[PDB]
């Protein structure tokens, strides 16, 4: 029940004895949704993290930092396809990987899936600068649940299928059946690409979906590190997947320095982009 | 029972850690030194700080000590003699010494107490403190520099919490210096500042390198690499850790990470180009 001037504290139990906060300068938003908790504030005026939007306890975008993720899901996976022309966002309500993704030219239409339309809803009227790509009439935005709706998409319907979702514990659990419809919707260059998970927190449930995502039917699976510092020990990583063979994602197909938006990117380039599948050595075996 | 550590410089968020033992909290000569064991149901296992920032944790010392030892080593053509400034710890050194090349390493803190504790309390970092190859001094690095010889040492690192004209100075003409970089989060400004002054006082070249640590502020920090010579393009390795029989001791190095460090986010490439 946040108060302007309270602290928002992040702490999970899954993570036992550590914590994270922000004070609120004011709240936006603070409420139960038919889904999940969705909390949103502005952050301290001195601070540079802007407006908050956090989903069960958990901050999932700030204004400061979200071009990070948005950027290497939209970007590291429409740079690896050939010509991604039909592309699927599940989750990603807040407008975020579908204003990267809607950036190239090679996108006749995505469809986007949020089984949340309030987050939606508050990122239009709270974060418009991360929202303003829902209403591109190059977008259909709908709300349900992504399970369904891949579960009832024919085979060979997309290039790209990036899957935007919170974390295990909540509604997007059983996406992490789902993953081979994945692999049946994609059309035979078809790329997936994932919320990863941290190298920190969930190295073991990396190395398990890398393996399985291979064994679903996937040629190559290669996960890509990146630095946010809102998320839990201030990285995550995206889960770059190829459903046809001999496809090396981790150097760029088709590099965003020859398209007309590059210089508007605030943290993806082709070095960053090669440079986020080079993991720490303890990790390094996820990727080989 | 909780250590919490947010900045004056940045107002309004916090970190924190659970307390399970205070092992050490006192003011020092120099600075407040604190020590504690953390939650044993989480993975940082004991954790110190200096003035109320984490400096040190047994789950991610290697990093920050992995990436100033060898990007600096690994960047030099056959590092003989080694400063670290500041460094209290043991970490750096311990790295450090995994090299073959190195002859003598000197390490110069300006408090003791850090050793001593890090001794008491650190021993998979701070064993190096007794190496043969190692001098071990307590003093001011600012001073211990002035009264350095030209051309004393090939690599100088500074592991902190005139001089930099002295350690321009005090290197080899192939010398390489490397430093504490701070966050592009949080100090973009000073990076960009520090970098330019550093090529000012004559380093031919500075290039910052990235890393991830969990714990400190917004989950990274870097270091500029900083070659006395010209012409050195220390963003690739000129002796790679491949070849070398510790390679596979490490947890964080090797050398794609050494080549990944140097590339920047958009907004920060300029502190590179
Ligand atoms: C906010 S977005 C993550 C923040 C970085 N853009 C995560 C979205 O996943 C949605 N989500 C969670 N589960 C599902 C399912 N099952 N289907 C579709 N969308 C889902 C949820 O409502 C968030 O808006
Ligand atoms: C703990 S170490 C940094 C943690 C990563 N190993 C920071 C050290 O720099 C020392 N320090 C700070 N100022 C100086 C000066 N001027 N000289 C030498 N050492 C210094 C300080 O006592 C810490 O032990
Ligand atoms: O990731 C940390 O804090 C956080 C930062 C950001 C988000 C978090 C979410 C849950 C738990 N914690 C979070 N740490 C780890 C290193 C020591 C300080 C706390």
């Amino acid at each position: 029940e946040l108060i302007s001037g309270g602290w928002f504290r992040e702490e999970n139990d899954q993570w036992p004895g550590q914590a994270m906060s922000l004070r609120v300068e004011k709240v936006l938003y603070d409420a139960p949704t038919k889904f999940q908790h969705l909390t949103i504030f502005e952050s301290d005026p001195k601070g540079p993290w802007g407006t908050v939007m956090a989903l069960d306890g958990c901050i999932q975008v700030t204004d400061y930092d979200e071009f990070v993720y948005h950027e290497v899901l939209g970007h590291t996976s429409l740079c690896s396809h050939p010509k991604p022309e039909r592309v699927l966002i599940i989750g990603g309500g807040d407008g975020g990987v579908l204003r990267e993704v809607l950036r190239h030219g090679t996108v006749e239409h995505c469809d986007l899936v949020d089984i949340d339309g309030e987050v939606m809803e508050q990122s239009k009227q709270h974060f418009p600068q991360i929202s303003r790509s829902l209403a591109d009439p190059r977008a259909t935005v709908r709300v349900g649940d992504g399970l369904a709706f891949v579960r009832q998409t024919p085979d060979n319907t997309y290039d790209v299928v990036i899957i935007d979702t919170t974390d295990p514990a909540g509604p997007a659990s059983k996406l992490f059946a789902f993953y081979k419809d994945v692999l049946r919707i994609l059309k035979p260059d078809g790329i997936c690409c994932n919320q990863g998970e941290s190298i920190w927190l969930d190295l073991e449930l990396i190395e398990k979906m890398s393996r399985f995502i291979r064994e679903t039917g996937f040629a190559s699976v290669q996960y890509a590190l990146m630095h946010v510092p809102t998320y839990p020990c201030g990285s995550i990583g995206t889960l770059v997947c190829s459903k046809k063979a001999g496809v090396d994602v981790t150097k760029p197909l088709r590099p965003v320095e020859d398209m007309p938006f590059a210089k508007d990117l605030k943290y993806y380039d082709s070095e960053m982009h090669k440079a986020s599948f080079a993991l720490p050595r303890f990790a390094r075996h996820i990727n080989n």
